[PDB]
């Protein structure tokens, strides 16, 4: 498992979290020098439990699954919550056997669905450390409209930071004050599939990529992408989701 306490939290703490997330999932490879995720991983072991405390010391456990990075469900006291989405119900035959209770959220947990659910598209949800301890206070009290818009911001916070160097820095800067993601921000989360297919196929390939990847960049401007000699393949990009499940 993994831990990260809001309490005395700071930019370096929230860091070493990442850092101990990042370590957690396992990969055999490397391409390019990046870890390479696994295609598959079975029973129990497919997901990582991670605790987080919010200012007052309450805590939630959250289900990622290690082949992809994705959020599963997480459990509140004693009652469980998974998406409703056929691999968080796998899931739950593996995590949190000894709930009370179970309840399966009336959404998927993609960004569309979550979006709709939340009312607001993520371009207008601030994200940073005092919108993670909101929203971890916000999911231990039931509520499907606000838990959408918490759960933007908590996978916002933790598997996209994990996935780029970039989002990790963007959360460290607003460790004691929320901002909007930035359109950088959004264009790299939406392009992580398209990015690690594109890295996976130009090892045959001398580094280049099979079709470009557009991109908008931080002073906001839009891009292409190549090769793997660009910022984003050689000091962005932090994991790898394997082509097997793309
Ligand atoms: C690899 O990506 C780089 C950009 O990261 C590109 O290099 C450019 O390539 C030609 C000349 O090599 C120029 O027209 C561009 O404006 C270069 N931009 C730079 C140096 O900033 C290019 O797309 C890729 N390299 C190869 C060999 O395909
Ligand atoms: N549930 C979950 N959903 C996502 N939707 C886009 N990225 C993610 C993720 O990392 N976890």
């Amino acid at each position: 498992d993994v831990s990260f306490r809001l309490s005395g939290a700071d930019p370096s703490s929230y860091g070493m979290f990442i850092k101990d997330l990042r370590n957690a999932l396992p990969h055999t490879e490397k391409v390019y020098n990046i870890p390479l995720l696994l295609p598959s991983v079975s029973g129990a072991g497919r997901y990582l439990l991670m605790h987080l405390f919010n200012y007052d010391g309450n805590t939630i456990t959250v289900a990622v699954d290690v082949t992809n990075v994705y959020i599963m469900g997480y459990l509140a006291l004693t009652t469980s919550y998974f998406f409703n989405e056929p691999a968080a119900d796998l899931a739950s035959q593996y995590v949190f056997r000894s709930a009370r209770r179970k309840i399966t959220l009336p959404y998927s947990g993609n960004y569309e669905r979550l979006q709709i659910a939340a009312g607001k598209p993520r371009e207008k949800i601030p994200i940073g450390l005092p919108a993670l301890d909101t929203a971890i206070s916000t999911l231990l009290h039931y509520d499907s409209t606000a838990a959408a818009g918490a759960l933007l911001v908590l996978i916002q916070t933790t598997a996209e930071a994990a996935r780029f160097k970039y989002i990790e820095q963007q959360i460290q800067e607003r460790a004691y004050r929320d901002e909007v993601p930035s359109s950088a921000t959004i264009s790299l989360e939406n392009s992580w599939s398209g990015l690690s297919k594109q890295i996976q196929l130009a090892q045959g390939n001398n580094g280049v990529f099979r079709t470009p990847t557009v991109l908008v960049d931080s002073k906001g401007n839009r891009v292409q992408i190549t090769n793997v000699t660009s910022n984003v393949v050689t000091s962005n990009i932090q994991l790898l989701l394997n082509t097997k499940n793309i």
